[PDB]
Parts: structure tokens; sequence; C-alpha cells
């Protein structure tokens, strides 16, 4: 039972599928919190418009304040053409540089789906387990491990 | 999407495959800032370039001349019959991010890789769609907000 | 298939990082890795660090910083994948590999490719040397030890 | 109606598939100077075995000497392997990152075809448009965009 | 390019050794033609190995920085299995060779085959009536060896 009272998290979610991304956020934060000890007033949440931008928004907020850990939130559904594709391939490989960069622990709380439903039954609607509350869990792991 | 931004600076660029579908994305993305967020005329450059594949290289040169606080990317490609389409969509995509991460400075993805033609007006606002360079002209206004304050 | 070498590394520094999903396929091929490193390379027991972290998505991350912490002569990386209803699986899996690559070119430490990227658990534990397998993790300590002594 | 006489430009092309790789070439070379007054003293055309060694070569000649553009010239046929894929998808990446790391414009002269018929129909044979031109084109308009 | 000849070049040969039956030929390939038609000297050659493709860039990136080379072939063979293990395998050691060549400033020779199955290995490793390609990549390692002179 990892406890980290003195971590400090950051939380950038993008703004598309919202009646996806709140429960997302929500599970992760109270996982954190109730479950981690993780303080309220230490855990910051930004949003971006889409998950295109989670890479930039991230990497422009922890140049400027100290993070232990990062949690990128988006969600990205498979439409008529290819640009569910190319962006979701752009976005994890971004992702993926922004924390080998920094040096900060960038979770992945990226859902890449074929349909709505698959999103709502992954942030726990539709008797599904809320996958943000791993997403907490790991944060506060990582962000311990890095000291 | 109630930001305002009279003092950023916006840089767009954008190719010329497919002029049919890239005006409407440039004019929506363009009115939206000025009317939806107040950003002035005179304070959004606009470039070209031959096609999507060029879209990074123009963009790096053109942030290394001056200074902008966003940057939209704009091209339409479109499958055709060999893999060209697959190939060069990847790269673009990938160059775009890289940009974006090497400089600091938000690039917003105005990239249409579509299947025909008709998906690509119907994204340009035509025949009953959504003009999504609307939508790419508010995510530079919050994007360069972010980031120079 | 393999043709591993007969090398021994009693002086060689080995750290092994592993996710935790899937822990079903994990215990064996880390054990696998140990064993071999130990009973056929003369590898110590006491140079052989263990660390975890919650998924693959963590394992670059891990390494990362674990490299940069202590000097090893070789680094294993392991996790299991395995496809679900979603691209998820493809995503993760693809992000992953770069990543591991692009942290033992940077670093210019050895990291060996102990991740397995599987349809169904089935081919998991197979791989992992159940219902009959071949456990690759003897495969991977294997390589740990020749990388480690050939960057010495 | 861009004019580049002052324009130093560099082609690289590979070797593989000749027959497509010339016409290619040559339409590339006369559109420059024929239709943008760039001089053939001003032309520097190097040739690498195949597609793969075309950014190595680009990054080795662009360190030699100063271009004001470069156009990578090769041709990747579907065989039966997945070789074609593999070797595409680095050579394209490979040309982009060669661009961005140099600040030097490098031109995509690179075709990913299914079969020869493909290819030649592109090199402006059998009643198809010589994509060469294009490129030249491209080349020219970088290369001054560039100053 | 008439006939080049590389005396004086010292060329490195990293290679996996799984699928040993269809590397042997294709290194052998590459030697014989180095010498026998490039008139490379075969002291200087020097050929290493490492257990699978996966190690094949940081084998070589290893090396490159001990000794000085003036070009480098990197063979290794890769068989689609009943996983995804193939695809992400072969994508990762392809973009990580082309990384190692153009961060070094070496030229770094594509001797990878990414098959099928096994057949196809061997039938481009100059068996069963095919083609030995390692002769290939001999004649590229010699000419982009030079060309960097
Ligand atoms: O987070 C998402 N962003 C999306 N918008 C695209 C992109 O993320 C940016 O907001 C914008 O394209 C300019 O960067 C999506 N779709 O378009 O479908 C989506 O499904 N999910
Ligand atoms: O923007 C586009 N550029 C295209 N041209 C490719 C590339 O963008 C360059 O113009 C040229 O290849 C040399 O750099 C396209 N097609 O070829 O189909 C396309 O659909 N869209
Ligand atoms: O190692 C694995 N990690 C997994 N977790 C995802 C990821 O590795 C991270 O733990 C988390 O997503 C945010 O960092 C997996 N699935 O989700 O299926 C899986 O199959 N295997
Ligand atoms: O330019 C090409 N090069 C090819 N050769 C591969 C590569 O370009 C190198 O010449 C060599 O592989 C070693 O780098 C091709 N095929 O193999 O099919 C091809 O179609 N086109
Ligand atoms: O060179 C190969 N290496 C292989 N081994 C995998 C890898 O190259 C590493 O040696 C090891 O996986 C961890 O470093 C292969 N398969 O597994 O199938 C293969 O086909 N070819």
């Amino acid at each position: 039972d990892l406890k980290g009272p003195e971590l400090r998290i950051l939380i950038v979610h993008a703004r598309w599928n919202l009646q996806a991304i709140e429960p997302l956020v929500k599970g992760a934060v109270e996982t954190m919190i109730e479950k981690h000890d993780v303080k309220l007033e230490n855990i910051d949440i930004e949003s971006v418009p889409g998950s295109w931008e989670l890479p930039q928004g991230i990497r422009a907020s922890i140049a400027r304040n100290t993070y232990d850990a990062v949690i990128g939130i988006g969600v990205l559904i498979k439409g008529s053409t290819m640009h569910f594709e190319y962006i979701s391939e752009a976005v994890v490989h971004g992702l993926m540089r922004v924390g080998l960069d920094s040096g900060v622990p960038v979770i992945l709380g990226l859902l890449t789906v074929l349909n709505e439903e698959q999103a709502l039954y992954r942030a726990g609607l539709n008797g599904g387990h809320n996958h943000g509350n791993d997403w907490g869990s790991a944060a506060v792991e990582m962000g311990l491990k890095a000291l």
C-alpha cells in the first residue's frame, strides 16, 4: 500500500468526449487521495482541446513547475477517415518522448477505441471498471520510485 | 472556447494540394480567431508550401525567423492507388509533433487524411458538413494563451 | 531458432525491470532469466537487481531512471501485452518497443527485449515455459550476459 | 512564376529500378532549368545503391557543401516479403529527419508502389504525368523561401 | 559507377545468430564479393555477432564507438511467428539501424530480411535457385564507404 503524502501530481486531460473524460479524471483523483494519501491541493488539473495537444501541454507544464508524476488523459474514437490512426500513433510516441526527455514519469491514460460504448465501459459506466483508478495508483508508484 | 487573444501572433502554414478543400479550412480558422477570439488580422501570418510533406519544414523555418504564440499546419492528403498516402501521412504527423516539441511552440493539427475528395470537402464545411478550420482556430488561441501567459 | 553462448560473466551487474500485468506469465520469465544467468553463466545472485513497474508502458521510464542511478552492464526489460478489444494493444506495443530501443541507444547500455506481444493468454504462458513450451526468459538471460561482456 | 538563378540544388537518387528513375531525374532537372532559370552548373547529381542509402547520402553531402534544397529520388516496389513496408517507413522518416536536423528542405521524390507499371506511369511513361517536374518546382520554391 | 575498388577500406559486419542456416550464406556472399570483386582485404573486415536482430543496432553502435570503419553491414533474419512479435521487432530494428547511421555519420547497410517463412529467407540467401543478397550488400558497403572519403 504505497502512500505519497508529499507527491505533487499533474493531470492534463483533453476535452473531446467529455462524457468519458470526467469519470476517468475523478477515478484517478479519488484513488490517489482516498487510497494513497495524496493531498488534493497537491494535484494540479489542466486541460487542452484535444489529444493531439496532450504532449505539448504536458511539456509546457513540467517546464514551469515541478511534478513527481504526470497523467495524460484523452479519448480517441475511430471515425470515418484515417485521422484516428495517425493522431493515435503520433500522440503515443509524443507522450513517451516527453517522459523520456524530462525524466518525469508520464502515465498513459489514453483510450483508443472503435466506438463510444467502449470508452464509457472503460470509464466505469455500464458495468465496466474505471481505468482512471489504475492510472492514479501507477502515478503514485512511479512518482515514489523517482524519489 | 471563451478565450480572447488580442495580442497573440498566430502563424498558419498550408499546403496547396487539393486547394478546393484548403481554402475553406484556412478561412474558417482565420474568421473564427478574429470574430470569436479578437485576434487581429495583422497578427496572423499566412504562408504556403507545395505539399503536406513540406509543412513540417516550412513551419520549422518560419518559427526560427519570427516569433509566434501558436501555429496551425493545414494540409489535405487523399488516399491514391499506391502506398504513397500512408507513408507521407505517417511521416508528416510525426514531423509536426516533433517540430512542436523541439521548439516549445504549440502546433495545431489541421491535417486531413481521407479516403476520397468528398470526405475532405465535407470536413471543410461543404455539402452540409462542419468546417473543422473553426475548431483549429479556437485551439490555436487556447494553446497560444496557455503558453504566453 | 536462437544460438546462445557459453560465456561466463562473474563480474557482470545485471538489472531486470518487469511489469506486473499478467503475473502468471511474468514470474516464470523472470525466474528463467535469473536461473540461467546464475547456473549457466556464473553471474552472482547479489549482482542481479530486480525492479518492477505497473505496466509495460512504464518499462522504458523505469529502466531510464535506474541506469541513471546505478551502473549496469546490461538490462532486461520484461512485460506481457495481450491483444484486447480496442487498439490500445497496438499503440502501446509500438511505443514501448521504440522506447526501449531509444533508452538503449541513448545510454549505451544493452537493453534486452523481454517483451511478449501476444493475441491471447495461452500464447504468453506457452512462451513462459508452461504447457510444454520453451521458457524464453532463459534466452534473455544468455543475451544479457553476452551483450554485457561485449560492452567491456 | 518563381525563378532561382542563384539556387544550388542537390539531387540524390537510388539506382534500383533505373527505368523509372532516369525519367524522374530528367523531369526534375529540365523543369528547374527551363521553367525556373536554375543554372545547369548549380545542380549536383549524386547516386546511391538503394533507397535505404538515400538519407545517409543526403546527410553526408549537405555536410560537405551548401545547398538551398535537396531532392531525394528512389523507387520502391512491393515484393513478396515485408521488406518493402519496413524500408519504406524507415526511409521516409529518415528523409524527414535529415531535413529537420539540417534546416535544409528535403523534397520527397520517393515512389512506393505495388508494381512496376505504377512507377513508370508516375515517371511520365504510358500516358502518365512525370512527377519529377513537380519535385523540381517544389525544390525551387522551398529553396527560395529559406531566405 | 564503373568498377569500385576499396583496398584501404575497413568494413564492419555485425550479424545476429537466429536462423544461422540463412545467416551464414549471407555473410559469406558479402565477404566474398568485397574481396574478389572490390579488392577489399580480408584482414580489414571485422565480423561480430549478437544473439538476435534486436541487438544489431546496439552492437553496431558499441563497435563504431571503439574502432573506425568506413562502412557497416547489419545482417539478421526475422521470420513471422504466431504473435505480433515479428512486426514490432522489425519496425524497431529498422528505425534503430537508420538512427545509428545518421547519428554517427557512418554508412550502415541494411542486410536485414523480414520474411513470412523460412523458405523465403533461404531463397534470398542464394539457396534453392535464389540470388544471394549478401553480394549486393557487399558492393553497397564498398560504394558507400568510398563516397564517405
Ligand atoms: O482527443 C481527441 N481529439 C480529437 N481532435 C483532434 C486533435 O486532438 C486536436 O484537437 C486538433 O486536431 C488540432 O490539434 C479527436 N477527433 O478529432 O476525433 C478525438 O477523437 N479525440
Ligand atoms: O498535401 C498533399 N501533398 C501531396 N504531394 C506529396 C508531397 O506533399 C510533396 O508535394 C512532394 O512529394 C515533394 O516533396 C499529395 N499527394 O501526392 O497525393 C496529397 O494528397 N496531399
Ligand atoms: O504490461 C501490460 N500493461 C498493460 N497496462 C497498460 C500500461 O502498460 C500502463 O500500466 C498504464 O496504461 C498507464 O501508464 C496492459 N493492458 O492494458 O492491457 C497489458 O496487456 N500489459
Ligand atoms: O531503392 C530501392 N532499393 C531496394 N534495395 C534495398 C536497399 O535500398 C539497399 O540498397 C540495401 O538493402 C542495403 O542497404 C529495393 N528492394 O530491395 O526491393 C527497392 O525496391 N528499391
Ligand atoms: O534475429 C532474430 N531474432 C529473434 N529473437 C528476438 C530478438 O532478436 C532478441 O534476440 C531477444 O528477444 C531479447 O533481446 C527472432 N524471433 O524471436 O523470432 C527472429 O526471427 N530473428
